[PDB]
């Protein structure tokens, strides 16, 4: 297709840009029927905008009714109507806006100026970008052999200094929950902040949980969590872009809030980062989580714990293969016997796109909807047995 | 919060799942009571294009894009989209003067882009001039979103003065530079009154210290190339000056791509990888993000480039020519009306304010009449962020009428309604609480 480095002159047909897109067209995804019901959303929404909420109240609405019914889900009844929050553009807005609110409420409550904070070796990247971004040090804690934090460690680390702590419910590189009630506690017992990141299994947990599989509390139910957030696109099914961050108390949020008051350009508040920003995505998150009810999660959440059990099992029928943890449906496979790293990119050459974890080294599988299709599972152990054979007699 | 009673509130999840539907005709009906507002011109700003074929358009290019960056090797189409914006951008910004360094990344908002420049040219002073208690001199018109990295990024910001014609004092500027000082800017133009600051002489200031000069166009960006091809006067305000290090612009705005899009550009790569972030030994692997955003809808990229696509240099410098010829007869009108005045010499952002009476009651009967226009302060005054959507018939001269009519009002009555409202820490009590009232079910 033809590069563009500079504006056409003219303005090219309609037809032909649509017909380009199209042809390139012709994790990462969390259904024809469904992907074309939130298309049809967000066209309703297209021309929304949040920060007008004069003329787009039904964004505002979208925004709370998704803040309140993920805020419920994830146990916002048990810290008694006061949890509250936000929606954001990614589970890196929430962790950022999160870092943040805890910096500026430690300043203001406890004179910290010399921000802390401590996290799981596990713990999400986006930590450390709001480390740089706003001047706090973050100190990695080591995991366990089960590769779960490490509370002991994470308890030596905390200072005087420290304004929050984390536990992911679960991490992305391994896919385990971390021990988020005595994460909570050591949170309390200091009077420091307590941060979720269920980012990933946000969507998932309450379900899983609801199913017979084995998930530690890791929400609001816990007096010391103080903040959680939840990614609406990946597990939400909402369309890409959109997130959630909540508090549990709305003294928390407020330090989240930025406002300026003399301004010649009017008065001045933003919740988040964005000033402007899509309402349209904000419509398809709405809409995705009415669309699906309990009923809707609890069942995609049932095929996607499913299959992970089948893949699992798969996986560690070869001796050669092990899995790091005990993860539910996002499977982190290593090998103390064979380069990992090859096996990986032998399963590449068949046609997978996975990703190729390091310290330590293994390729990791994060279980999708996609996945519980027929034959899918299947395919991916075939293909997989056939890559360590290859493996093994190929260092 | 109209739709209290209208329809169903949800504080929590259903049991069931409701009817696609269903879901959709509340989400339409809710658009049918909104769309005229901003589609019949009404709104200053919210809406820059907002014609029925061109967002049909945009909306069905969304829809194919459905994809993010985050992974590119899924998504090249994206990392395409994204890097042939930036540089028709970058080349509608006198790119090729900086002779080809010129580089840069797209953001999610002009805010993003602010962000960013302020985050990088800290990161590049401390790393380059071992600067730690970074400083920033912008004009006090310099948009809000310039104390919010100054907050977020712990940088001193420094605002000064405005001349008589509301653009910036540039020796104002001067005197506040200080050897912690890691960049300056100026708007082209400001949101505020509109105006376009001395970007020449503030670039200048800028390379005689040797500091980042960053140009806020994101309202401007992509009408002020055009305006000047037009015959309209504004003096250059991107990179074909040496001292302009960065310039962010709004593809969303007047560029007229879907909302959520926006560029940040460098004059040289030096500058940009100071943005960049980059975490080597997590064991999720290696770990790069060129913007706030990890994964980030590469759809709404997608519309950014189409958008431009459509229009090309002819497409941009006809809706441009619509717009400013707009602006011309409704200032016309405006200066013509006593007692009121236009702050400074806008060239289609356009700030009106009344030494004579009081300018908010003269917006809030506006607002009466259908209006949904941008109240401002110090000094009082309403704007009128011109758009496509006002370059329709009969709109701007329904308009001035309603506003000869508004002025005959508050003439004769010195005045209640939303005016007492607008009328320093009692603000963020308040703000924050109506922030809350917008969250609350
Ligand atoms: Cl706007």
């Amino acid at each position: 297709f033809p590069s563009h480095a500079r504006l056409p002159r003219a303005g090219l047909p309609r037809a032909e840009i649509l017909a380009e897109i199209a042809a390139m067209g012709a994790g990462a995804v969390y259904d024809e029927h469904h992907i074309a019901f939130l298309n049809e959303v967000y066209a309703l929404q297209s021309q929304s905008n949040p920060l007008h909420p004069d003329l787009w109240p039904s964004t505002a609405k979208f925004e709370a009714e998704v803040v309140a019914m993920t805020a419920h889900m994830l146990g916002g009844d048990a810290a008694g109507g006061t949890v509250c929050g936000t929606v954001t553009s990614g589970g890196t807005e929430s962790l950022l806006l999160a870092m943040k609110t805890y910096r500026d409420w430690a300043r203001a409550t406890k004179g910290i100026t010399a921000p802390e904070a401590v996290v799981p070796v596990s713990a999400h990247a986006a930590f450390d970008k709001a480390a740089q971004y706003f001047g706090i040090k973050l100190v990695r804690t080591p995991l366990d052999a089960d590769y779960r934090a490490d509370v002991a460690a994470m308890r030596e680390a905390i200072t005087p200094n420290t304004v929050v702590v984390a536990g992911s419910a679960p991490g992305y590189p391994h896919g385990v929950v971390d021990p988020i009630p005595e994460i909570a506690a050591l949170a309390a017992e200091h009077g420091i902040g307590c941060h979720v990141d269920a980012c990933l299994g946000g969507f998932i947990l309450p379900w899983a949980e609801r199913l017979g599989y084995p998930v530690p509390p890791f929400d609001f139910r816990l007096e010391g969590v103080t903040s959680v957030s939840a990614d609406t696109h990946k597990y939400g099914y909402g369309a890409k872009g959109t997130s959630v961050i909540l508090y549990r108390r709305p003294d928390l949020l407020h330090y989240q809030y930025f406002i300026a008051a003399d301004w010649p350009g009017g008065l001045y508040f933003s919740p988040t980062f964005a000033g402007s920003r899509p309402g349209a995505l904000s419509a398809t998150a709405w809409a995705a989580m009415l669309s699906l009810g309990e009923e809707g999660y609890l069942d995609a959440t049932r095929r996607i714990l499913q299959a992970a059990d089948r893949l699992k099992a798969g996986v560690r029928a070869i001796p050669s293969l092990k899995i790091l943890g005990d993860p539910l449906w996002v499977i982190a496979v290593a090998s103390d016997e064979l380069n990992i790293y090859q096996v990986m990119e032998e399963m590449a050459g068949r046609g997978w796109r996975l990703n190729g974890l390091h310290r330590p080294p293994a390729f990791h599988v994060a279980l999708t909807l996609r996945h519980t299709e027929p034959g899918v599972v299947d395919r991916f152990l075939a293909d997989l047995q056939d890559a360590v054979a290859q493996v093994r007699a190929h260092p």
